[PDB]
RNA sequence: UUUAGAUUUCAUCUAAACGAACAAACUA
RNA sequence: UAGUUUGUUCGUUUGAUGAAAUCUAAA
C-alpha cells in the first residue's frame, strides 16, 4: 503493497522509518508539517524543509537509506544523478539527495527499475550490499557501484574511510563503512583515480586522525613548523591564519580554525548549506574583529596535504595546482614568490 | 478496507465521489489545495475552505452525501449536532455541515456507531433511506430521524416539500424529497409542532409558487394590494419597500426582493454566508442610492405569510409575535398604529 | 471605547460594519482569513486580498467608508496621501485606497489627528459633511475637500456626477453623489482646471447617457457619422475598431467596445486592475480572431469626445495634444494626414 | 538579455507580456501573489494557481505564446512532451501544458536550444511560424511540427479548424487557425491517421456549426429522428438524455447537453478541470433531481458523429469500436440488442 | 472584563504571561506568529507550533499555568481529560495539552465552569491549591485533584517528587512541588495502585540521585555488577548496551545512555516528540556505528529497576511483566534461559 | 443494540538458538 | 568442494498484542 500517507505515518510511529508494515494512523496536514494523534492530541512527526510537496517529502524522509551509504560528496563527485530503488537523504539540506527517484514514491519516480530506457542515460546508484544490484550494475549503461566486499572481473577503487550513517559521519567498527567504487559510463568500465578524500570533520566536534595533527593542535605555530620542517611553505598564513587587519588572512585548512575555536570562538556563516568537497565561509573573529566574507576552507589530512604543498615547484609567480580530490579536480590559486609562498588557497 | 489519502483521491477521480473502491493515485498537497497528476501534468482536485486540515476535509468532501437531505437550517433549528455514517456538506460555506463525525473519518471520528457512549448526549442525525438506521434511532437516546415512509409506532411530522441534492434545493419529481421527521429527547419521543417552512429561494433564479405570487410579480402595487384586501397592514413598505430616503425601508421577504431585482439591479452582500431560516444583507439599491446595513429576509410563502398577518390584532401599539417557522420559534417585531401596520420585520 | 479584534468582528457580524457597538465575539485567523463561530460552526467573515496582515485589513475593512465617496481616480488625481478619520476602501484591487491612516487603526495610524506635524506634507482628504472637516481643512496646510452644498470663502468646483456607493457608482437620486471639490497647497487655495469628467461605466451593464449615444447603440457607422457631420475624423477606426488584421486597430472609447460586445463578446483581460482614468486592456476579438495586447480605453461622454476633436486642426502630421480630463492632463497622440485623420488614441 | 523578475513585471505591467524590453519595476511576493507598486500602493499582478514555485510561475505565464497555438489535447494526443522555445499555457487549469522547457526559463530548462542530447527522448513541439524551426524539425529526432502552409518533402494532415488564441478557442477569420501536423518518430516521418476533430464548445456559448445542428436545436425529437432517419439508433437517449429516473440515462454529447441546458439549466461538477477529447461531467438536474456521478461527453460535429454511428453494425449484443478522434483512438461501447440499442457510452 | 488578543498582547509585553490587566498593544499577525509593535517596529511575540489559529494558541499559551504542575505524562496515564479553569502547556511539544477547556478561551471552552453536565464524562483535572477547586472534585463525577497537603475524608496516594515549573522539572525546595493525587471515576473514589516512578532527567544535565546511581556512573561494568550482586541480570546489555554488532543491543534505561554519552556522544532521534513514561529512540552510536530504529528507554531509579529485575522468576522461556509505573502498567518483555537473563527491555511508546 | 467470555485465521514483537538460501572476509 | 565470522531473507521454539470471523452468556 500500500503506498499511501497513513501507512507511511503507520511505519514511522511504530518503527521509525517506513519498513514496510501494514495499518494506518490518523494524519493531519498542516502548513508544511505532518502531525498525527497519539493520545487525543496532536504530534508532529515531520516538518517539512524541502522544495516538494508536504506528503512528498514525508515519504521520501521515511523511506530514506538507513544503512551507512556514502557521503553526498562523493556521489555529486561521481556524477551520480538517481539512485536505484532507495532514497538517500540530505542531511545538511534537509531534502533528498537527488531530485527524482526509480522505484520508491510514486510522485518522484521517473521508473520503476533502474534498466527501463529512460534510466539509461542517467548515472544511476547502485548498492551493491543489496541482493540483485550488482547484476543491474553490469546490465546497466550509466552507473555507480559501492561493494563492501570484491566483484568478480572488476578492478575495485577502495573509497574513503568513513561515510554517513544516519546523518552521522563515522568510520564504522560495528559496521563497514569504506566500499569499493566501480563506475561505468557508456557501457565501458572506467578506472578512477587515485585520490585524496577529505576527512569530514568539524569545529567543535574535532578529533585528530594524525600523530602530525595532534602536534599542530598541542605545539606552538613555530614549534610545529620547525618539527615538520615547514619552512618556506607560508602555514604561518596558509592554516594558521592572520588575525592582524580588518579582514582574514589566510585559514584555509579546517584543523587551523578548529585550534583557532579552541583559543577563541568564533561565527561561522554557511550562507549555502550544503555539502561539497570546498566549503566557503563567512567567517568574523569574535576577539579582533577580523573579518571576511568569504573564506574557502577544505578539510584534508594535514599529512596528504603536507605531502601535495611539498610535492610542488616554487619557481612560478604563480601557479593552478590540479588535484584529484574526492574523485574530482580541485584547482588551487597557488602565489609563491622567491623562495616562499605569499599565499596558497582553494579557489 | 483501507483508509488513506490515495484511496479517496482514486474514488474522487474515478467516480466524482467516495464511493468505496479500491486504487490510489499520485497526490500532491500544497497550500491548501490537493492536486494529482494526469498526464504528467498536476491538476487541481479540491481547495480547502474550511477550517479543517486539508486532508480531513478532502476526505470529508469526498465522503459528502449524494442523496437528497434535508437543508442545514432544519437540521439546526432541530437541534442535530452529529451526524451517523455520513458527512453532511454545508455548500453555502463549502465546509462540513457538523464539526465531528461519527464512524467516517479517523480525525473527526468522537466514534465509530452512533451507539457509543460518548454519542448519547448529542442528537445524532439518523437517515431511514439507511438501513438499519431506524433501529438505530429507537435505540439512540437523543435522535433526529428522517423517512421517505412510515415507521410503525411513530407520529411523523411532515416535513418541507423541498431537500438540498449537491447544494442545490428542489421539489424532487424523480425523486422524493417530503420527508417524515421523528425526534427523540432523551430517550422520549416528542412531537414536533404545526411549522411553516421557508421556501428556500433567491432573487436571481426567482419562480413564484402559488396564485398570489404570480399576482404579486404580474400585478402593479395597487392593484394586489386591492385585489387581496391587503388595505391596513402597510403592504407597501414592508414587501416591496421604500427607495426614496437615503435609508431602505421595509423590504423583509424575498418576493419583494425579487420583483425589485426585475425591476432593477442591485447588490446584496451577505456578510454571514450560512444558511438560516432568518439572513441579514447589506442592501445597496444601484438606482436611488438607498442603502440598509442591515435588512432581515426571511423567504416566506406569501399565503402563509398572509395567513399570519391576518392572524394578528391591530390593537397595541407594539407586539413581539411567536411564530413556529422551521421546527423553531420565530420573534416578530410588529409596530402597529390604531387599525394599521407603521412596520413589521422579523426579530 | 475599546479596540479590538473581537469588537471589530462583533460589529460585523451584527451590523455588517464597524458601527461602534460594545461586544466581543470567537474569532480565528486560519490563513488570511477570519472566521467566527455560529452555531458551533466557523463561518468566514473576511478573506484578505491584500498585503496588509489579516487582522490589519479585517479592521479596515470593517471601518471603510459606506457613505458616496468620490471614486479613487478622482482622488489620485488629485495628489490625496491619505484621508482624514476615515478608511476609503478601493473595491477595484480589495484593498485599502491609501497606505496609512489618521485616526482609525493603530497598526497604520502615522497620527490621531490631522492637525498633527506629520501630516502636514501631505494631502489630506476632508470631508465636509462630517462635522468640523471644513474647519479642519481650513486651517490644513495641504488638503482636498468635498462638499455637498457650498464652503464660504472657497470657489467651489463641480466635480463629476456620479460617485461611489459601497463599490457601485451611480449617480445619485435619493442621496446626493455630486461634490465642490477644493483644494489647499502649502496653505494656498488653488483653483482647479475646467476638466471632462469620465462616465465610468462597463461593457455588460453598459447604458447611454445622451441622444448621441443613443444613435451610436443603433445607427450604423454611415449613417451616425453622416448624421452627426463626423466625416474626416477617422471616427471608422478611432472608435469602431478594425477586426481585419491581425492586429487590432483603434478601439480607444468604451461606448465603441460596448457596441462591439453587443455584437459580438470577447475577452478584455484587465492586466492591471486599478482605477485609472485611462484603462489598458488586452483585447482579444472572439470572432475575428484579432487581438491587441495594450488597448487604452478612455470612458469619456461621446458628446464630450466629439467637443474634445472638433477644437484640434487637421494641419499637422503628428500632434500630442493635452486634454485636462478628470483634474488631471491626458495626453493625446494625434496623428493627422492631409485633411484627415490617421489615428488619436491615449497615449 | 536580462533574466529577472523586475524585467518580466515591468514587460507585464507595460505591454502585458514578456515582449522582450528593458527596465525594472518594484515588485513583492506575498503568498502565491505577485504585487507591483503602482501610484505608491500595490497592485495585483499574477495569482498562482500552479504547483510551481511563484517567481517561476510568473515568468512562464509571462513568456506564455499569444499566438494563435493548438488546443492542448491534441498535443497530448501527438504525444508533445515539451515546447521549443515557447510556452503554452493551459488555462483551463492555469498552469503551463508542459512541466520542463527550452531556453525560457532558467528554473525549468531542461536545455537551451532543442538540439541537445536531453531533448532527443522527447516529442518536441516546433512552429513553423517561428522562423528557423522547420530546419529544426528536420533534425530533430522526436517531435511535431505545425506549419500555415506547407512544407517540401513531407504529407500533411490537416489539423482541425479551430486553434487557442490566448484561451479563446476560435476559428480564425483575420488570422489562420488551421495547420498543418507533421509528426516523426524516432527520426522517422509518421503519417497521421485520419481523424475526425472535436469541436471544442460549451453549454452556454452553444452556436450550431451545421444544418443539422440546427435542426437538432430546433425541432423536437421526434420531428428531428423522422427528418434525418435516425431510426434503430437510439438517439432518445444517446443524445437527448432520460431526465426520467433517479439516474440520469445516456446524454453523451455536448449538443444534448446545451439543448437541456436551453430547457432547463443544470449543474456540471468538472471534478477533473483539465481539458481532453472525452470530459467526464459531475451532472445533477435541478428540475427533476435526476443526478448521474460520471457522464462521458465527446463534443463530436454532429454529422461527423452521424456518419460514423451509421457505419456501425447492430447485429452484435456488444462491441468496442476504434474511432481514431483528434489523433487519438477513442473505445466506443455499444451495447446493442437486436435491432435496438440498450446503451451506448464512450470509454 | 476584556478577551481580546490586544489585551492579551498587552498583558504578555508587560507581565510575561496572563495576568488579567487593562489595555491594549497593536497586534499584527502573519503567518502563524503574532507580532506587536514597540518603536516603530514589529517584534515577534509567539510563534504558533501547534494546530490551532494562531491567536487561540497565542490565547492559550498566554493563559498558561505557571505554579508547579504534574508532568503531563502523570496526567496522561492518570487519564485526565480537561483541566478546571486552566490551561496546561505541554512544552515537549509546543501545545496545550488538552484539545478543550473550561471557562478559559471562548474559542475552545466547551464549558465555563466544571459542573456543566458537559464535564461529567471527562475527568477534569482539579488543583487543590486554587480555592474552591476541592468540593468542585467531591462534586464532580469523573475528576483528578492534586493537594499539597490533605483532604479531609479521602485518602491521599503521595505522587512523584518532580514537578514542572514553565517546562523546568524540578524537586522543588522553595516552591512545593509533591502532591497528593486523588482520583474519582463515576462518583467513586478510587485508590491508586503503589507505582515506581519516572526520575524525568535527561541525558545533557544527568544527576545521579542515589548511591547506587554514583556507583554506576563512576565504577566499571565488572566492579558495579560485582559490588552489587547483579551477575546473571544482564546488566551488561540492558543497562550498558552492547555496541559490537550493526544492531545495538540493550541500552534501556536513560542512566546507561547518560554514562555512554559522557563516554562518547551519540544521536538520538525523538521521531514521537512528546511526554510518555517510555520513550522510542532512533539511536546511531557516533562511535562504532551500532544503531537502532527503536529503542525503548525509560528513567526509572536505578534502584528501583534493580529491585524490579529482582523480582522476576527465572524459569520461563518468555513472559511480558506487568508493572505500574507513573500510574500505568508497563509490559516489559522479558526473554530468559535457564538462570540467567537474555533480555528485559521496556515497550510502550 | 450494548457488554463479557470462549474458539478459528492473519500481522507484529526493540533476544537467542536452529535449519535453509545468497553474498563477502579468513582458511584447507 | 569443505570449516569459521559478518550481512540479507524464510520457518520453528515462548508469551502477548491488534485485526477478520464464529459461538455462548448477561443488560
Amino acid at each position: 503493497l500500500e503506498m499511501s500517507l497513513e501507512n507511511v505515518a503507520f511505519n514511522v510511529v511504530n518503527k521509525g522509518h517506513f519498513d514496510g508494515q501494514q495499518g494506518e494512523v490518523p494524519v493531519s496536514i498542516i502548513n508544511n508539517t505532518v502531525y498525527t494523534k497519539v493520545d487525543g492530541v496532536d504530534v508532529e512527526l515531520f516538518e517539512n524543509k524541502t522544495t516538494l510537496p508536504v506528503n512528498v517529502a514525508f515519504e521520501l524522509w521515511a523511506k530514506r537509506n538507513i544503512k551507512p551509504v556514502p557521503e553526498v560528496k562523493i556521489l555529486n563527485n561521481l556524477g551520480v544523478d538517481i539512485a536505484a530503488n532507495t532514497v538517500i537523504w540530505d542531511y545538511k539540506r534537509d531534502a533528498p539527495a537527488h531530485i527524482s527517484t526509480i522505484g520508491v514514491c510514486s510522485m518522484t519516480d521517473i521508473a520503476k527499475k533502474p534498466t527501463e530506457t529512460i534510466c539509461a542515460p542517467l548515472t544511476v546508484f547502485f548498492d551493491g550490499r543489496v541482493d540483485g544490484q550488482v547484476d543491474l550494475f553490469r546490465n546497466a549503461r550509466n552507473g555507480v557501484l559501492i561493494t563492501e566486499g570484491s566483484v568478480k572481473g572488476l578492478q575495485p577503487s577502495v573509497g574513503p574511510k568513513q561515510a554517513s550513517l544516519n546523518g552521522v559521519t563515522l568510520i564504522g567498527e560495528a559496521v563497514k563503512t569504506q566500499f569499493n567504487y566501480y563506475k561505468k559510463v557508456d557501457g565501458v568500465v572506467q578506472q578512477l583515480p587515485e585520490t585524496y578524500f577529505t576527512q569530514s570533520r568539524n569545529l567543535q566536534e574535532f578529533k585528530p586522525r594524525s600523530q602530525m595533527e595532534i602536534d599542530f593542535l598541542e605545539l606552538a605555530m613555530d614549534e610545529f613548523i620547525e618539527r615538520y620542517k615547514l619552512e618556506g611553505y607560508a602555514f604561518e598564513a596558509i592554516v594558521y591564519g592572520d588575525f592582524s587587519h580588518s579582514q582574514l588572512g589566510g585559514l584555509h585548512l579546517l584543523i587551523g580554525l578548529a585550534k583557532r575555536f579552541k583559543e577563541s570562538p568564533f561565527e561561522l556563516e554557511d550562507f549555502i548549506p550544503m555539502d561539497s568537497t570546498v566549503k566557503n565561509y563567512f567567517i568574523t573573529d569574535a576577539q579582533t574583529g577580523s573579518s571576511k566574507c568569504v573564506c574557502s576552507v577544505i578539510d584534508l589530512l594535514l599529512d596528504d596535504f603536507v605531502e601535495i604543498i611539498k610535492s610542488q615547484d616554487l619557481s612560478v609567480v604563480s601557479k593552478v595546482v590540479k588535484v584529484t580530490i574526492d574523485y574530482t579536480e580541485i584547482s588551487f590559486m597557488l602565489w609563491c614568490k622567491d623562495g616562499h609562498v605569499e599565499t596558497f588557497y582553494p579557489k
